[PDB]
């Protein structure tokens, strides 16, 4: 080797003065020259090449000096035959850095082209875009030949000139035009998917296709290559579309939130710095959301957020509702009492929010009114349900603590009732249920949506309440709610899926399994098993303070529910996560056993007796939470006066009394009444009617076969005339067509038809009478010959042959009278729905 030159010196020269003339304008024009000179010269020609060179020494001086040192004709100084670097080489390179240099600002479609075209067909583009891509036709460079042309039928220009770029010059031309196409298209795409599959491709099939719908050229594939450049370029591109993008959607995000969602961001609102502000939200604000929006976006979701936690709360508002402006709203809502010293609360602004939060804070109020000392909630609530004015309602206001109220608004005014009443139901039903309010949500919700005035009427007659739980077919509620109200569906399936656990032994295990978060549904025979847990319970002396007895009342219900989470179960009941012991605030066992204290005596008779009949009305009774312990001599008093009483009303009024003075009592009947309905009182009836027939005096079943015989002529005499009309009110209207008519009397065209509409619709609503009253008759006889024992299993002393004939006389005539009945009840809903569409085609006819 050797070295002694300048010839690497003046290709790391060029390499660098290029770089630097990408920023530089007039030293590209400068550069281009040196170039344009160093081209035109014969390389092969030392005198002459050398000449050129050097003949620039004013510009190579102007980069470095260490260029220049009679010397410069010497090819001392200047190597004629370097083995890395020629004169050949440095005019080859110097045409690469022409090109490269001109291409670093040429447009869109120049950049493609170079991409395109095939490396001869890249240098006769080259010529054409003269001088832009340096001054490359023949004669002004040297070794540039002539323009062939392709034999292709459409003739395409190509250019062999080997000798000065080289086919591996024209690829890292067609690189560096790659690169700058790509920012180009980078840059300029706002489509934020598309760039992403780019960047996070990892095979060329969708490197292309990326590229390929960004703009890059199908031709371009082959040299397709993410060099580090564009991808630097690529990837802050997209972290600046997504932040303008979170950016732009963030006050619809927080508009879409839904109230639980809102309620979740609190730890969020309350973050000292941006990124865990940030770090609450979903994904695509939790991370490309800017830090710079921060201070506003605690503004816009924390007004939502006062909104939802100030309206769903338990905090006393007194204050804060009588806030003067906002910021004294704001100072109140700081004190720790209520959301605590944050800096979002400084987004509770005058503008639109002390009205909005006001109304809001109103709701959380009146939901937390309470029986203070010298009111009581229901006057209070109702007080505000009453009232007419604006300042009827302020005058009230000031009596709840809201000085001066000069705030509330008029249109409000509806709104702030509905809350009001809404309420009243809350509490009215939670006085009325054993279980929670929460435990009727559908029924609280389809008293919610009875129009305005409805609502007042069943407030004010607050007993149908007791009536609608123990609704279980839509007509039976809708005798109280309304004509085809909202929602009676749920409410009837709410009552059947309630009936077990209000039927529970016990009002705590009734309350807790009722309101558990994922809902059980029970058998009769499940809730059977968990009553049979809870005598072996009180058969135990120590349930309720010996842990591993307490044990023993769980794991038997436990297994009846069946398919949940143990760890809750547990806990729900004031137990260790384990079983092994009581936790130490133990509130859920105390109740139950106050509860089950109070079923001792009840409890007492549950086991001793045979009367499978009144057996069912002890159950009722220890199934009703009590106030206080029901001694043996009031057990007594219950199981009394049951045979006697015809209805559970008589039967409570014989108890307690007309309106029985004591709260105590009152309420206990109002409880008692809300378990025995018409239908389980009859049950326990016709249960102990069974007893009497199954006596071993004939004395007492013959007593009670007869009883029973008068009962069924009573029956067979509201049926009688149901007979005999039947036959009759078909064979007029059965046969009868119903394009026809009857005009018998004076009118209008329109009004006789009219008028026979209003006689045909009256004998509809007489069979549909009918329909009611012979319903009832086969719920009775069903009812009557369950009650009857079947000539077998009589359990009886003697029973004569005319006895014997009797009994089976009774059999024989309630069967077929039962059958009888059908017949006319098929019958006569035949002649109910025939009416039907004879009534609604003289609608479409007259």
């Amino acid at each position: 080797y050797i070295r002694m030159a300048k010839n690497k010196e003046f290709f790391d020269a060029l390499e660098e003065i290029a770089e630097s003339a990408k920023n530089d304008e007039t030293l590209r024009n400068e550069l281009a020259k040196v170039l344009d000179d160093i081209l035109k010269t014969d390389p092969s020609d030392p005198e002459a090449f050398r000449k050129i060179v050097a003949e620039h020494q004013e510009f190579w001086d102007e980069h470095d000096p260490s260029l220049m040192e009679q010397y410069l004709k010497s090819d001392d100084f200047l190597n004629s035959t370097d083995p890395t670097y020629n004169f050949q080489k440095l005019h080859q390179f110097a045409a690469e850095q022409r090109v490269k240099l001109g291409l670093e600002k040429s447009d869109t479609d120049t950049l493609v082209a170079i991409l395109k075209n095939n490396p001869e067909e890249c240098r006769a583009y080259i010529e054409s875009k003269k001088p832009g891509l340096g001054n490359f036709s023949e004669g002004n460079v040297h070794g540039w030949l002539k323009e062939e042309y392709t034999p292709t039928i459409p003739p395409k220009a190509i250019n062999k000139s080997t000798g000065v770029l080289s086919d591996e010059a024209i690829k890292r031309i067609k690189e560096q035009a790659r690169d700058l196409l790509l920012l180009k298209l980078i840059n300029s795409s706002g489509n934020t998917q598309l760039l992403k599959d780019l960047r996070d491709a990892m095979s060329k099939p969708e490197a292309e296709r990326a590229a390929n719908a960004l703009g890059f050229p199908t031709e371009g594939n082959g040299v397709l290559f993410l060099s580090r450049e564009v991808v630097d370029a690529l990837e802050e591109r997209v972290e600046k579309l997504e932040q303008e993008a979170a950016k732009r959607g963030f006050d619809s995000y927080v508009q879409s939130l839904s109230h639980n969602a809102l309620l979740a961001k609190k730890n969020g609102l309350e973050s000292t710095t941006a990124a865990g502000f940030k770090n609450s939200l979903d994904e695509p604000y939790k991370t490309y959301l800017p830090e710079s929006e921060w201070e506003r976006a605690q503004g816009v979701l924390g007004a939502r957020y006062l909104q939802a936690v100030l309206s769903s709360g338990t905090q006393n508002l007194k204050d804060a509702l009588n806030a003067k402006d906002a910021n004294a709203l704001i100072t109140e809502l700081k004190k720790p009492a209520l959301l605590g010293p944050h800096d979002y609360i400084d987004k509770a602004v005058t503008e639109e929010n002390l009205g909005s939060l006001k109304k809001n804070m109103m709701k959380s109020f009146i939901n937390n009114i309470k029986d203070e000392t010298n009111l009581k909630a229901l006057d209070a609530l109702k007080a505000l349900d009453g009232a007419k004015n604006l300042d009827k309602f302020k005058e009230v206001l000031g009596k709840l603590g809201i000085t001066p109220a000069d705030w509330v608004k008029d249109t409000d005014l509806k709104d702030m009732k509905q809350w009001a009443r809404a309420r009243q139901f809350e509490l009215e039903i939670n006085r009325v249920s054993s279980l929670g309010s929460g435990a009727h949500s559908k029924l609280m919700s389809t008293l919610t949506k009875l129009p305005v005035e409805k609502q007042r009427e069943i407030l004010a007659k607050p007993q149908q309440l007791r009536h609608l739980m123990n609704a279980y077919e839509s007509h039976v509620a809708e005798h109280y709610l309304g004509k085809n109200a909202s929602g009676i569906a749920e409410l009837l399936t709410e009552n059947k899926r309630l009936e077990g656990f209000r039927a529970i032994h016990n009002a705590e295990v009734a309350r807790v399994l009722a309101n558990f978060k994922p809902e059980i549904t029970l058998n009769d025979k499940q809730v059977a098993a968990i009553n049979q847990a809870l005598t072996t319970a009180n058969s135990n002396p120590n349930t309720y303070t010996q842990a591993t007895d307490y044990k023993i009342l769980i794991d038997a219900i436990k297994t009846q529910s069946g398919s949940v989470n143990q760890k809750d179960f547990y806990n729900a009941f004031n137990l260790n996560d384990d079983g092994r012991a009581f936790t130490s605030s133990t509130p859920r066992k105390d109740e139950m056993s106050k509860q089950q204290q109070h079923n001792q005596h009840i409890y007492a008779e549950y086991n001793s007796t045979s009367n499978s009949g009144n057996k069912k009305l002890l159950a009722v009774l220890l199934s009703i939470e009590k106030p206080v312990t029901f001694s043996k001599d009031i057990v007594n008093r219950f199981l009394r006066p049951l045979k006697d009483s015809e209805t559970p009303q008589d039967y409570a009024d014989t108890l307690f009394g007309e309106n029985p003075t004591n709260p105590a009592n009152k309420k206990f009947k109002d409880d008692l009444l809300r378990e025995l309905t018409p239908t389980v009182f009859n049950e326990i009836k016709n249960d102990l009617r069974k007893q009497e027939l199954l006596d071993t005096n004939p004395a007492h079943v013959m007593t009670a076969i007869k009883a029973l015989s008068t009962e069924l002529e009573s029956i067979k005499g509201i049926t009688g005339p149901i007979r005999t009309n039947a036959d009759k009110l078909k064979f007029i209207n059965d046969i009868d067509p119903v394009h026809l008519y009857n005009p018998t009397f004076q009118g209008t065209a329109r009004s006789k038809a009219a008028q026979m509409k209003e006689r045909y619709e009256g004998l509809s609503r007489d069979c549909g009478l009918v329909v009611d009253q012979l319903r009832r008759q086969v719920v009775a006889l069903e009812g009557h010959l369950k009650s009857l024992p079947k000539e077998g299993e009589f359990k009886a002393a003697g029973l004569t042959l005319e006895q014997k004939a009797e009994i089976k006389k009774l059999r024989t005539d309630l069967e077929a009278e039962l059958s009888a009945v059908r017949e006319d009840l098929d019958f006569y809903k035949k002649i109910q729905g025939k009416l039907e569409t004879i009534v609604k085609e003289v609608d479409v006819a007259a």
